[PDB]
């Protein structure tokens, strides 16, 4: 390739405190990088990128975890492409040598030949090995941030003319593989901070039926996929990213989850009873104020008469503290102006006579329901809100995982329970939350697998906007049963196609 | 390197005499100009350098015609923009390393200057310095080209008369394999300046696409926002339609327009009368919709004006002498074409609209200007023209290969109908926002076809290639009966120089 | 010794090293051709003007090192991903004899606190003391004071910048004053790339435009000290690099239109009135946030007419296009709300029409008492709106752009023009070409394209709209035949000459 030599340590060595060796042996072996895999299909159309994978600590394993307890690295890597294929098979690809400070995304044929590159076969028995320089403006870079590095990107140049038997399709499966060359180093010895560097992300060693569902303060009981259910819902509570970006009205404790708090001024109407005007707040004191969400955090989103609990403390004799079972309507069209998100809503309860309450503070938790609607409710008295988007998008072939709980429900005919469903139950809401870790591609996989039999029962794809999605072309509900564990294997691209279930 | 049962490299014994590059033009240059080092250490893909072979291909069919400038390397084809003259070798490889299962011989021959440029056959290709390659070839076929000149240096801004190198097939492309599709090779040409190559005169300083998603489109055919991305083999291959008919280098083609509110809309002097039994008849003397008045040229109406036929309502700004009331939008319909009795005549410059009214609405005539309403009774044909008579009008979209469709570019008509409730879907080739770019940017054509490519770059999933051939009109390699739909959330990106022989992959 | 009373003005230097220090880290050093070493070009934003009306300290021009000074440096830079080195920039300034004046060019440091530069610290610099009445032009070096190794090309950090302001008042007229550059002997870039833009215009005559504010054709090209100089203009906003301000939609065919699902019902004394909830124009959704409507919505007052496709259930008839009456601002009673994702319209009628609750997309038809303010957007509330059109120099207003509107009206004859700052097709271009925005201002010539008569200079500002100097009350058309085209990047207090 047409490239002059990178200097690595020796531009850095003088204004570099300490220049710290790394282990020979980490010198001595090819290590997969963990996105670096692309599959080569002869449907794919010449100009996709198969890869793109930025020059850092973060391709080897042993130098992301090495990073961690110093300042700083300079230096250059080897690379290896691995392609198999066979002979009978003729397509070409190109890797280039992307510089830094070059812009990113749709980079056409003929310009990935612009760049310093090779071109080679997929016949080729040999792995390409590659040089990826550090081209650099400073003297080294530090660990815990990441600047501009050198880029390595392949793309099908030719595509693939191959002849693919009638069961299964044929494919050119490409690894690639890396290790630092002997000018790459260390700068500076720091304590090793754990908390945030390229950590890789793991969640909880926890069981779904110990779990806690998002949407509704039960306990789970359900695990399946439905494609029958509307697999693009706008649900507003336990919605959170991967990096511990909580979207909509997603709260941190599962207490607070369909609850509201509120200070209620009782007043009575005759033919309709009590009826108590709620100036909402959010639940740990403070006020809320209409922003960028729905409604204050934890209120329901979802729509049908919810009997709630509030402690009311009342003037009349012979009772100072109690409980008492209000009712409100939620939507999706009202007529009792419910305005949780100017912070103003209205319930009401059937009496008699005024029931003399004193006008305060309340934290209202959920009875039952009448009427469940799996629906948005009226959060601006039918004007629409800002809301999170709905759960989406899928590839085609894969389905929205479902945590499923069961509610409390006023019914006088039917006796079977609403099952209301979320995406991730609480634990891996706060799990994010209080994590908060960095995010290098667009999905993680995931095994769910029993833990005493070590049954791998399915893997599951996990995006970033945060929803599990599983490969599942069948139609009707399958269940899953609640006992195994959730593991992280690695960060996949969106573009990733999974193993089907059922 | 997994085979060795295809053949390696050719032979480079092509009998000519090395040709000075620079060093002739030198003294009489001006200027000491010089092109970096890295250029020359590197072959580079232009976007012309893409072609395919297909056993559909007969031999002696032009797989490329490269003629030497600096045009075959997209450096030096930026680096032109600043200079006034060139010299020197360019060094070509070509990359056709075919599959394991195919036969065929290519010709790549070094065509002198000054010989008639069409058409070679493959009795003359080998009377020139050849050489033959198999399609199978596996290391890339580096090749010179020399330039023979009786100048001293070559004008850039001039298509001057150089050495050309050009390949057909020699034999046609086979392929023993057991029985599914038959291969078709994909040959790139990579190229960078020989040794003496440089550029001359130091002078002050391209083919794109607008970065618009196609929900984000004017319709060319009528005034509505585009919705609908698909091809549809019910409907026939080759429309008349005149509204956005443009070319690549920006050539309007009969009644387009260039503003996207002239679509299906006319202004013209209006006259006012009433009829009984009938009701407000204008008679409309036409003009252009600028300002100007009209003349009947090179086109059958005009500009802006429906290629489209049915009854279509306007809304006319009408100004009354009654009382109560001194200006208004009046809707008038007009029955269109292809043959009514009504004579409408676009062409002439003077066609007739009515309503319906019991008394004289007392409208003052003078300039108008309609623009559409409804459709009753929607026709994808051409209307009335000259009273049924034949008038100049563009070509149909076409010729397609057998195998390519017309990407239609969908949107939905308001109609006033009395049985059907859907509205009427017309497509048009390209929306408004390519016609003002073409129109606009007036760009300069390599070869005859665009090879394109559609990406959502929201998602990445490149969705097909396409064809967009220099008279602007999109086809795609599609064997369906149905209509497939593709998003509209999506980027066209212009990809290479193609002819009219290049091998599509197949959708659908 | 005798010590000269005139020495000749020279910078004393410390050589800066360019590819010297980039080398072994930059992937390859690449040589330009020696001949763009020889011959001082023109910088494209290398055009200012000094005027009496300047005060002494008004930086006239501020430019900054890099390979976007010289025209071939900034025309090899889209090949390049960086580049090293220093450079060498002329004045060329053109006063008469009787223009006093001295103005200082000053070589500021990257990562100078840039805010102030009063006139005593300007001569704290490396500078030259130029006269106004120089015949030759006064030459400058430009070094690579930094502490990168290289520069991103992409990417403008902090180098070096040439300040010049005025130092002694013009006293006595306008005088120009030009920027030239060249690359000094050591200018290398940095890692040849595929080439992925000087900013350039839709050669596009004004009466074949679209006006940006209404579905119509562009007719008048006026300026009109009468009308309010900043209007709150909500469509038809752009900034040069593409940023769109208000509800300014791509689509010609989107203005002053709608998209909606309307819901049919009817009322007696009223009609048949239809609820309108909005969404977005091109398939999609739309939600509130930090836009006042849709993209596409009527940014003006008064009483629209609308067309809507109605599909009734009524005897022999299926489809039809109904024109209902549509109140839009300012202060209106039938709780028109855009912002929000629900408006109403209305239409006189004896029965009920039948009609199906859908989809529909409703353009324009007529306006009744046409007003050029704003509609109301949340009942009456404060949205997120564009900012109004401005600052304007003393001695210029703002270019209009006429198109007439069809107005339904009981007594007047004449039909109301609208004006815009910009049409459709600028919007377009701008918005889909995404230009680097390298200084303040852009000079305009309307030129006649055939005949070549120059019309007027201009200066397009970088929010979307052209400022003429003027110096009269009254309004001016132009002839709609002519091309703008770019001349230089300039900067704000440039000063135009005065038309009418």
């Amino acid at each position: 390739v047409p490239i002059q030599p990178v200097a690595g340590a020796a531009l850095a060595a003088p204004a570099a405190g300490q220049i710290n060796q790394i282990d020979p042996w980490i010198f001595q072996n090819f290590v997969q990088c963990p996105l670096g895999e692309f599959s080569i299909s002869p449907r794919n159309t010449p100009g996709e990128i198969l890869f793109d994978l930025a020059l850092g600590p973060g391709l080897n394993p042993y130098l992301a975890h090495l990073s961690a307890m110093y300042t700083g690295w300079v230096g250059n890597m080897e690379v290896q492409l691995v392609l198999a294929g066979n002979a009978f098979t003729a397509g070409k690809v190109v890797v280039a040598l992307v510089p830094p400070y070059f812009p990113k995304g749709s980079l056409t044929t003929a310009q990935i030949t612009c760049f310093p590159h090779v071109m080679c076969d997929v016949r080729t028995l040999e792995p390409i090995q590659l040089p990826l320089l550090d081209v650099r403006r400073v003297l080294w870079h530090a660990t815990q941030d990441q600047e501009e590095s050198m880029r390595l990107v392949c793309m099908l140049y030719t595509p693939l003319r191959t002849n693919s038997p009638g069961d299964e399709s044929f494919v050119v499966s490409g690894r690639l593989l890396s290790k630092p060359a002997a000018d790459f180093n260390f700068v500076y010895l720091t304590p090793p901070i754990e908390r945030t560097i390229y950590r890789m992300v793991d969640l909880p060693v926890i069981q779904p039926r110990l779990c806690t569902h998002a949407r509704w303060p039960a306990p789970v009981y359900g695990l399946l996929v439905d494609p029958s259910l509307p697999s693009n819902p706008q649900w507003q509570n336990g919605r959170v990213h991967v990096d511990g970006t909580l979207l909509g009205t997603t709260p941190i404790s599962g207490s607070w989850v369909s609850c509201f708090a509120a200070e209620a001024a009782y007043e009575f109407q005759s033919g309709t009873g009590e009826v108590a005007t709620f100036t909402l707040i959010e639940q740990d004191g403070s006020a809320y104020v209409p922003g960028d969400r729905a409604a204050p955090l934890g209120y329901p989103d979802f729509s049908g008469q919810l009997e709630i609990e509030v402690q009311t403390e009342t003037t009349k004799t012979g009772d100072k503290l109690k409980v008492t079972t209000f009712e409100m309507i939620l939507g999706p069209t009202t007529n009792a102006d419910q305005a949780p998100y100017q912070g103003r809503v209205f319930a009401s309860v059937t009496a008699a006579a005024s029931l003399d309450l004193v006008d305060g503070r309340v934290r209202a938790v959920p009875r039952s329901i009448y009427g469940f609607q799996d629906t948005i409710p009226e959060y601006n008295d039918g004007l629409l809100v800002p809301l999170a988007p709905p759960i989406g998008p899928f590839l085609p072939g894969e389905v929205l995982l479902r945590f499923r709980t069961y509610m409390r429900q006023i019914d006088t005919a039917d006796a079977a329970a609403e099952a209301i469903d979320c995406a991730l139950p609480q634990e891996f809401v706060s799990w994010f939350a209080s994590n908060a870790f960095t995010v290098q591609s667009e999905a993680l996989l995931l095994r769910y697998r029993n833990t005493l039999t070590g049954q791998l029962l399915f893997e599951c794809k996990l995006y970033n906007e945060g929803y599990i999605a599983l490969s599942y072309s069948g139609s009707g509900p399958l269940t899953f049963p609640t006992d195994g564990i959730f593991e992280v294997v690695s960060w996949v691209p969106r573009l990733y196609q999974l193993a089907s279930v059922g």
